[PDB]
């Protein structure tokens, strides 16, 4: 198996499933189809260094029961 999981900072934990060979690019295409949330103010972020979009997961070289910081949009400030 390869099963992901995915840390918030509310403290909340999902996890996923995916590919190697998939690309941050098109993973995006999947939550969009599913909740349609444009991550243009979501900043994924991982060993300190910021997931690129010309990054690939297996380029991360993320192995299995990986976990990702995940942060969140403020409205108003």
């Amino acid at each position: 198996g390869m099963q992901i999981f995915v840390k918030t900072l509310t403290g909340k934990t999902i996890t996923l499933e995916v590919e190697p060979s998939d690309t941050i690019e098109n993973v995006k295409a999947k939550i969009q189809d599913k909740e349609g949330i444009p991550p243009d103010q979501q900043r994924l972020i991982f060993a300190g260094k910021q997931l690129e979009d010309g990054r690939t997961l297996s380029d991360y070289n993320i192995q299995k029961e990986s976990t990702l910081h995940l942060v969140l949009r403020l409205r108003g400030g």
